């Protein structure tokens, strides 16, 4: 499993290629607040998400605190997809910065 820390995820935001980021927790968490411009794919939809991957990206999948995450990379590993696990998830990430939807 390919693997990357917050601290190394937020340096790729200093690059020209945007990274995407799939935040795989439930509604009521993202609704806290998430990582701006990051896809928000609950884990129990991602079979019903496939269309959002495509071959070509790397994606770089969020949840609480890890765990959640790991299952959704071996999930898209074996549907072809470049996924990595974001080590520590939100907890490590924090909550500074972060996105909500107001519509």
């Amino acid at each position: 499993m390919k693997s990357i820390t917050t601290d190394e995820l937020k340096n790729k935001l200093l690059e020209s290629k945007p990274v995407q980021i799939v935040d795989v927790r439930t509604d009521e968490e993202t609704a806290m607040g998430y990582i701006p411009n990051a896809k928000l794919i609950p884990m129990d939809t991602i079979p019903d998400n496939l269309n959002s991957f495509n071959k070509n990206e790397i994606y770089y999948i969020v949840c609480a605190g890890g765990v959640r995450s790991a299952k959704v990379v071996e999930y898209l590993e074996a549907n072809g997809i470049d996924a990595v696990n974001v080590e520590g998830g939100m907890h490590a990430w924090g909550d500074e910065g972060l996105e909500i939807k107001s519509i």
